[PDB]
DNA sequence: CGCGCGTATAATGGGCAATTGTGTG
DNA sequence: CACACAATTGCCCATTATA
DNA sequence: CGCGCGTATAATGGGCAATTGTGTG
DNA sequence: CACACAATTGCCCATTATA
């Protein structure tokens, strides 16, 4: 292609197509495996291993991203030696042959889910048995302890609660059979190979993995040692000012047009770009709380669970702006953008979206905030700080839980660990009591001071006031609009006259000429407080 | 032994002794390995695998703790196939034969340190090369970028800064040789087996490991969902009250005696018990800051680094109470306690200490705080909360770093991850302005109200006032002392008279009789605010 | 963002011997 | 005061739980 | 407490075509 | 007003960086 490094797509299929025949072949297992590895080194090298110069090969990041891609291409395919095996275990472990055997003819997509769920259940044997190996099996304290502990270990309540009942001894010895069997099953379920043989060769390499994993580890470390202070009210204000402009007030016929609004909605809820723009689903729950579904990045739990999240302004107004944005022109292509551009588009549907919006949104954001350094996804980091500083010590929801739990749940994380990435911001001038503004107008006022004063004589007759009147009218509308030569020509004023005016109204309009056209001097102190 | 489950010690050596001959033997490698595994299953089973009932075997926790022990018994011993190998790599990679070969005849204890340091250095190639593969090797911007990047990657500055200098091309191509060689070295250094062959069999088992690792994961999770609120001033006070009692004021001829003071010192600095009691080393640095050395639990960096830590009261007074405690009787056995009790004592020197102090301190702590549930090491959790609530937004030390960095550094952790265990407490009524108290005396005052009033006629002559006078004198001393029958007999008062008095002074002394002897009604609201 | 592993300390309870506590002869 | 008997301290270790 | 791994999103820049901007014929 | 030429928008993708 044009400025491409690797013809990726072709490559990726050059193998999914090859390794689909290699397993199709009449030859058998021993050699097939021998040829699969082959295929991979074919894939592997092409991208970053052999016959590659230096400043022309892709990066470790681009390498692992592409690997994920190839690997993912086999998701729906399990190890050749799998089923053969699952059977062997049914035979080997009876009390678990209903579940084990219920797998076989099932999609891989849900075997994996059934196996980890089972592994999870089995992994709880060790502790559960230790708890019992400390409980008087007699009817003295059994009733209590049992119904307390039994109700403490869900998928066992059926065999636990059945200890102190119509039966006793025999139903007990039963468990130990579920134990000694499930305990060694796990030992085998853990060792059991699941995903397709190829995957085991489509891995980076200790060398490559280790050094990436350390690099990343370093990047987020320097990050926690470099906080960026934000001015709460300035920020909050600028956001509220976006939310007000009537939906029509701004252009939405361009991908960039919906940047301000997109970033804002994201800045108020803390949801991820994709979540806002596409698969997120909200419904009001209170003035500042809204229920959410469609958390992204979940390695399929399968479940379409809902989490109650905070909203930094009327949650109703929020759900409507999201329903708005999702409609206006710029956002209608989505049902097609997703479908991709051909058999060589390896991106995900969500990825296809990112291909469009990301470039449209980030640039706006930098201007919006002042400095460049930070991006769109900062709305999360920001939001999470606010939500914290705003509701941790107040909402009786977190009475008995620590801050980490808070960041986790508010973010949708499956462990309090990943929220270590979301703490790069510090708030300067925060008040649980902040409120927006009604308004004033530096702009028109200034242009006014030079109203009639020098407008009848600024030109031959009328002109002087007709331009000024126009410019005023035009500013009163958008107290933040940039008046250029192109802004006034559509109105029909002597071309050699407009610029003559701008050079004049230069200070009242707050514009200066840079190394090109006319611009607007910086307004206030960009939410990002300098060092 | 008496109530022991496994004769551990014997066992552990029954093998270090066996597997020391197994490698001594004239037979060779192939079979030796065959026999080592053998040895292990001998160790392994004896503790938790075969020929073991159920409620009589040890726990997964006791199992992994004991494994650590056995493993650690080989620390100073490397793989048989190691040296053989290190050589092969010197040959294989020249530019790294000085370091690789400098290993060989060296203690294992420092080879391991030399290898991870080298691995670390090599793991930085990937990124460093990518940075360069984006730098104009010409003298246009080289000087700047290079001296910026070169000074950014330490053990490379020698070969990096030497790019834009007396030389150019040849010294560059040099790096790529350090790169292509170090890059594949790592790939091999990572795969290289280091520690003794046995270790690879003295492992738990996916089944066993996975389920422990999940259990633990669960225990700390329920923990972050169960915070314990502490009353800042009550707590702080009770602590300051301990610090004041002149060193002589309390018994230190018993291990328990030094509990109050030990817990207090720990409560003021946030250091670990062992750190306080034995290997910690402090020197004042300011009113509230002190420098510390001897951080425990570090898997030898080798380095005796010092970290500046906070102190919750005069850091000078602090360092003196630590120098005090470390002396008084109860703490002098330490130089011998450490040596152990024989060849069958598998504990660590620090462990040997824990064997003594832990039981002596925890019980005091529970009474001290009110409820039982929590222990000694809570001083850390507490401290870290205070230090946070106390200095995060104030000490200009953390201007550009997030809370996690704070907890980390204040704790001595090697990663902001482990500080997720130290957040179980929440402070109720915290003020950066708290101050102790001068004093009052409910006790004596009350006993006073019943002074002469009814003392001359409380008994036959004198007695009435002589006992009361004594009891008063005795309380004025210790406004918190428990007056029992034994407290007054050494003074020589009619035995059938003391109890007659206590039954009387019962309410002024604030004592009641429980299901045994006389006790003291609870004082205030134990620092642990109820739910 | 979601999934996994071996080590170095602190904490709990048992079985005794010493000391605190009560009556009372 | 001294003696008999009830509890509670205090100890150190082998287990067991946590960072 | 300290040490390790594969995936699902968001962010950056290039090469063009369209539109904003300036002079001015 | 219409035309020539300077910049800046706006786009979507293949890379590359982050959670
Ligand atoms: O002990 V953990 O810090
Ligand atoms: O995206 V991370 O939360």
């Amino acid at each position: 292609v044009k400025i491409g490094e690797l013809i990726n797509s072709l490559v990726s299929e050059v193998e999914a197509i090859d390794a689909s025949d290699r397993p199709q072949g009449d030859k058998t297992k021993k050699i097939k495996a021998a040829a699969l590895k082959y295929k991979n080194a074919l894939f592997n090298d092409k991208r970053k291993f052999r016959g590659k110069g230096l400043e022309k090969r892709i990066s470790a990041n681009t390498f692992n991203s592409y690997m994920s891609r190839a690997r993912k291409r086999f998701d729906d395919r399990l190890h050749h030696n799998f089923e053969k095996n699952v059977i062997k275990l049914s035979e080997k472990y009876p009390l678990y042959s209903e579940e084990l055997s219920s797998w076989l003819s099932m999609p891989a997509a849900s075997i994996r889910q059934h196996m980890s769920r089972l592994q999870a259940k089995l992994k709880e044997i060790m502790p559960l048995a230790e708890d019992l190996s400390n409980i008087k099996i007699g009817t003295k304290n059994s009733e209590a302890k049992i119904n307390k502990l039994a109700n403490k270990y869900p998928e066992w309540q059926f065999a636990i609660s059945d200890l102190n009942s119509e039966d006793w001894k025999d139903k007990r010895d039963y468990l130990y059979k579920l134990f000694q069997q499930g305990s060694s099953l796990l030992e085998d379920l853990n060792n059991l190979k699941v995903n397709h043989e190829v995957l085991y060769h489509l891995q980076l390499s200790s060398a490559e993995r280790t050094s990436i994993q350390q690099r990343w580890a370093n990047v987020l470390s320097e990050k926690k040692r470099n906080v960026v202070v934000i001015d709460y009210p300035r920020y909050m204000q600028a956001i509220y000012d976006i939310i007000n402009k009537p939906i029509v007030s701004f252009d939405l016929t361009t991908r960039r047009g919906m940047a301000p609004l997109a970033f804002a909605l994201a800045a108020l809820s803390g949801r991820r770009m994709i979540e806002i723009m596409l698969q997120g689903e909200f419904s009001v729950a209170g003035k500042y709380t809204v229920t959410f579904l469609g958390q992204a990045k979940k390695r399929s739990e399968d479940k379409g669970i809902s989490r109650k999240i905070y909203t930094l302004c009327d949650a109703t107004l929020f759900v409507s702006l999201v329903n708005e944005l999702r409609s206006c022109p710029a956002a209608a292509d989505f049902d097609e953008v997703i479908k991709g551009y051909g058999e060589n588009d390896t991106r995900s549907e969500n990825g296809r979206i990112n291909a469009i919006l990301a470039t449209a949104f980030n640039p706006w954001v930098k201007t919006f905030l002042g400095d460049d350094r930070r991006v769109y996804k900062d709305s999360r980091a920001i939001y999470a700080r606010i939500a914290y500083e705003m509701f941790f010590r107040v909402d009786p929801r977190w009475k008995n839980v620590d801050e980490d739990v808070f960041f986790m749940e508010i973010l949708g994380h499956d462990d309090e660990n990943t929220q270590l990435h979301y703490k790069q911001f510090k708030l300067a001038n925060f008040s649980r009591t902040w409120r927006p503004n009604v308004g004033e107008e530096n702009a028109r006022l200034a242009a006014l001071q030079k109203l009639d004063s020098m407008m009848p004589d600024f030109a031959r007759g009328d002109a002087g006031v007709r331009i000024h009147e126009t410019v005023k009218q035009l500013v009163e509308q958008d107290p933040s609009i940039k008046i250029t030569n192109s802004t006034l020509r559509p109105f029909n004023f002597s071309t050699r006259l407009i610029p003559r005016y701008l050079e004049f109204a230069a200070d009242a309009l707050g514009q200066f000429v840079g190394e090109n056209g006319q611009w607007q001097l910086k307004d206030e102190a960009p939410a990002i407080v300098l060092p």
